[PDB]
């Protein structure tokens, strides 16, 4: 048989889909790798060689799978920043902590983060960076 075949770029679905489909087409070994994109992790932006390229029926090809290089934040909304603190060290906080504006409320009021850009729940790059706003 045929010892070599041309790869389709499997960009677009996911990376288990497009393994899948290219081993449709191709019967051939397949491997995956995550870069940094702002794309969803699971999601794959192609394979390494071009649609088109003839490679080996044996041989590996290498998908990109795209890592968003987000993570889901816990909830931490709320809060002072003598609180905020001890909570970044605990939750292991490599980023740094923006703040933006402080509203004026006063300690008494209670200090406390009122809105941030970025929300718990929503995913939040490797550096965690936040940027958000709180009483004075």
């Amino acid at each position: 048989g045929p010892a070599t075949k041309d790869i389709p770029d499997v960009a677009g679905q996911t990376v288990d889909v497009a393994q899948k489909n290219l081993n449709v087409y191709g019967f051939t070994k397949f491997s995956q790798a995550s870069v940094d994109s702002p794309r969803p992790a699971g999601e794959v932006t192609g394979t390494n060689p071009p649609a088109g390229t003839t490679v080996p029926v044996d041989s590996v090809i290498e998908l990109q799978v795209s890592k968003g290089n987000q993570f889901v934040m816990p909830d931490l909304s709320g809060m002072f920043w003598v609180d905020a603190e001890p909570r970044l060290r605990a939750l292991g906080w490599t980023g740094m902590l923006d703040k933006g504006a402080d509203v004026d409320a006063g300690g008494s009021q209670h200090n406390r983060v009122v809105y941030q850009n970025p929300p718990a729940g929503t995913g939040v790059n490797r550096d965690g960076i936040i940027t958000l706003r709180f009483g004075q």
